[PDB]
């Protein structure tokens, strides 16, 4: 249980040992504060400095939650798969919560790299406390660091200019990287590669991060999970529409905007966040907002101005992300009909767009591309593509349309895609790797057991592509580069054709777009679902004038 | 030997030929037979009537002359046959001598059972070959069907009906409806279906063949109220009513344009016709009118009588008579589309597809507002996203957009036409061409090449507008097409009576011995694959084909 020397006083951690062999002993820093507890006054407003301790910490227990309600105002279209399977495992990590929770977790291996873990879904739920980064940090070497920041309703309301500005969850999270950048040294790690990682949401804000001029030589490295800043539920653009109801519902609606978020000052945070105020179809009632500070204009806009640094970066999607949209058709059998598809499609155009002659053309030419037509009367495999058109639609093309942006600045990317996943019963046979089932691999869960939210029979391969996903990402937070520095090996537990052996995974640039396919048989392809991106991307942008 | 069939108009003496091969037998041929009187006085712009019957016996030993045409200047290229058009100079030398008395079709009768050993008469199917690349052009003399009629056991008979001015002339109006060659096709039928016998003829196993614009009137025959009686089986090969070039919806127009070059236009209809007819056939032939990009200035026309209405609303109401089909359509159809920037050896630059692409949607479509939408979503299509790059692949696609659109999109919505109304239906895909001298090592299989390979050009050896080396594979393959072809004539279904056998050239073990050639229905499009490795598929161009038929009505 060791203590150790940071700029605002001394914290207390625990050694603890792996029972497995391949990892050594970790000791694990949970709960040391970064920015001071945001109460009253200091709510609805950026973090600064936290509180200096005179004497020593007891820095060996779980921080509390951000306040938060997982029951009820559930947008269970945007959560990772495992959340909306388990929500009964789920509420566990976040019963003791408080409004209080401006904290950060440290997972140390005994000058290291570091990985800033952004956690989320939604903007509005999760916790760090969620993903036990003692494997990650046991078997890849590097140090693995959770955190807290303010949760949406309290921690991303904005009022149309100046009252609120927002975005104060995304400055919470950038007051840790302010942490991190200055006091990491002390805890046996490089401040120079302090490596930001993220999913779903989590991976919407990595991306904003790295347009923001808020973070500079803070991280110099990203990974993009399953997540960009151009996604249709990225940045909340209705900002003053949803904090009207909020504040209509518990009694601070006033004219005045700036007494209306003093009044807002004053409700308890556990009344204030359990509202019911839910966003249209596929958006964000809270989340980030352009206020032309810490994001100054819309990301699109940002990124072909193209004043970022030209951060290392890893990008990736999965192949059924979208097993959510798809879900009124668990018992169908015949599939989805034609009927079932006209009208999931039409009322799938009419919540993203709107405009005449797209409003009856873009609606009839996207389900000419989503019709196999060699097979048309497969209900079956209708249903995989009506899955497919979403996850093209949310996922695939605004990741390609990301690394793509970033690969033509320089900024070296690498693109994957992941093709495996556990079963999981309570589950399709067609699943075949759902939104943010890429995790628990990340997350090295194939290795200690199975977790109380990821169940599943992991397999010996599980265990193996774990491990092998692993390596890929550690070597990044180190290089830059997922290759090296240690080589595919996976013979320590099986001594199996470690299957990934001397694959080389190559940059994603523009012309040419390799990608790395991970999954069972690996490969490294060219153009990823090529013609249904390039239809999103080039067309569709013509069929509303 | 010089045999004499009595006919129901005289008797007609034809010279025997025996055939450059050892296993194909001799054939007796009766050449430039009349079917009709000349229609030359107040005749012309008329529908052709019963042949005068002479007292003697008739000469069906020289070809007939050629209906007039102009070789050397109206030049719809882009619709004829690439065979032709390669080859103007061979191919002129057939219609050196012309005539407006023409209407005479020849026949090729055999003598044996087929191919031979080296080692109570039955009725012969017939099939009568429908010529012709833009309604302006050729003449059945340019085929010589003995072969096809040695080697399939079948009576092959070729014609000529009047092309272009003087076969098509309309008005709109009762001073000339028009359609006057295809009502010559059909006086051709009447005239097999009523003498054949004769030459051991079965007339109830008359069947229509054409190819691209031949092909048309296939399709147009299968539709006219006309066609009745006299045949029942039709084989449309790159060809269909329904192409931007089939049917001209613009006959008076043109009429027009062309009676005001000689003198002729006056206001009144009747007036102005009756006044075409003091010109000679041959200054009212060559005179330079020329037609819309991708459209017939003369062609066959919309009458209400041997055209009743639009085929395409004939077919949708199914308003047609039960006949047994063949179609299909060539891999590489409208190379003579990339021909502007064909031979340039860096591909066709994308700078200039997207304005090959503009140019398109203007002829074919251009009204224009929907335009704007529709040409940049033909692009699209056509567009490999793998790489944007070669323009290899461009060229590529850009033939296969013109392809698609003219050619292979109408004929499978016409195969899904009669398929449904109940007609047997016959789909085929060819995948092949003989290496004729100086075209493209990009160049698969144009439109027209099939010809070569369906009158057994390989097995007699090269023509003088088929002058390209025939391999031993080449001669194979049209064995094949032809033992198809034939088996269709007899029994409507090409894999009846006679077998797939080509050990009369050494054991290359027969590839399409394996295949069993489905009917084609519109649910499962199930098409023959004719080629070098054939197969049966389905579904030939799945996307290319719906974007055209399911997509495209609605983008505009
Ligand atoms: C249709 O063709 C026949 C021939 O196939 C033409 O009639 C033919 O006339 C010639 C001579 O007038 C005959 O040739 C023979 O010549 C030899 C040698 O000099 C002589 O010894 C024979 O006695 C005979 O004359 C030929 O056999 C004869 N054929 C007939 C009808 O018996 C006829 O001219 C052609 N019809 C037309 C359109 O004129
Ligand atoms: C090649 C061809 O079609 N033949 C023509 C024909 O009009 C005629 O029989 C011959 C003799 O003058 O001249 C040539």
């Amino acid at each position: 249980k060791p203590v150790v020397n940071t700029a605002y006083g001394r914290v207390r951690g625990v050694r603890r040992e792996l029972n497995n062999e391949i990892l050594g002993p970790v000791v694990q820093f949970l709960g040391v504060p970064y920015a001071t507890p945001p109460l009253g006054a200091r709510r609805f407003q950026p973090p600064e400095a936290p509180a200096s301790w005179p004497g020593v910490r007891n820095a060996t227990t779980l921080p509390p939650a951000c306040p938060q309600n997982l029951h009820g105002a559930l947008p269970a279209i945007m959560l990772p798969v495992w959340f909306t399977d388990n929500l009964e495992a789920a509420a566990t990590y976040v019963q003791n919560q408080s409004e209080d929770c401006l904290y950060l977790n440290l997972y140390v291996p005994t000058k290291k790299p570091v990985m800033l873990f952004l956690h989320g879904g939604s903007y509005m739920e999760g916790t760090g406390n969620m993903f036990d980064g003692s494997v990650l940090a046991a078997y890849g070497n590097v140090i693995v660091v959770t955190l807290n920041y303010r949760l949406g309703v309290l921690g991303f309301l904005s009022t149309g200019d100046q009252a609120a500005k927002g975005n104060y969850g995304l400055l919470d999270q950038i007051q840790a990287l302010r942490w991190l950048s200055e006091n990491i040294a002390h805890f046996g790690g490089d401040p120079e590669r302090i490596t930001i990682f993220g999913s779903g949401a989590g991976a919407s804000c990595v991306n904003l991060l790295i347009l923001s001029h808020h973070s500079e030589g803070l991280f110099q490295k990203a990974i993009a999970q399953s997540g960009t800043a151009i996604s249709s539920w990225s940045v909340n653009y209705q900002p003053l529409k949803y904090t009207r109801l909020l504040a209509a519902k518990v009694g601070c609606d006033r004219e005045d905007s700036t007494e209306a978020v003093e009044c807002l000052r004053r409700k308890s945070s556990r009344e204030l966040v359990d509202q019911d105020v839910q966003p249209a179809r596929y958006h964000i009632a809270f989340g980030p907002v352009v206020d032309g500070d810490v994001v100054p204009d819309d990301p699109e806009i940002l990124m072909q101005q193209g004043e970022f640094l030209n951060y290392d970066m890893l990008i990736g999607v999965n192949q059924g992300e979208g097993l959510k949209f798809v879900e009124d058709s668990a018992e169908s059998e015949d599939g989805v009909s034609a009927s079932a598809f006209d009208f999931t499609v039409s009322n799938f155009v009419d919540n993203l767009y709107g405009y005449p002659e797209g409003k009856d053309v873009l609606r009839e030419t996207i389900k000419f591309m989503y019709t196999d037509w060699a097979d048309r009367d497969n209900g079956e495999m209708r249903r995989k593509t009506l899955l497919a058109l979403f996850t093209d639609h949310q996922w695939v093309a605004p990741a390609v349309a990301t690394a793509k942006l970033h690969a033509d600045y320089q900024s070296p990317v690498y693109f994957y895609t992941f093709y495996h996943h556990c079963q999981a019963e309570g589950r399709p046979e067609w699943a075949d790797a759902a939104h943010g089932d890429e995790l628990p691999y990340v997350f090295g869960v194939p290795m200690v057991g199975a977790t109380d939210l990821f169940p599943c029979n992991f397999s010996k391969n599980d265990v193996m592509l774990s491990a092998v996903v692993m390596t890929y990402w550690t070597n990044f937070a180190k290089t830059g580069d997922p290759n090296q520095p240690v080589p595919q090996d996976t013979k320590f537990i099986h001594t199996k054709p470690n299957r990934f052996e001397e694959v080389v995974w190559s940059k994603f640039n523009s012309k040419e777009k390799q990608y790395l396919h991970i999954g069972l048989k690996p490969r490294v392809r060219d153009n990823y679902r090529a013609n249904k991106v390039a239809f999103w991307l080039e067309l569709v942008p013509h069929l509303h004038n």
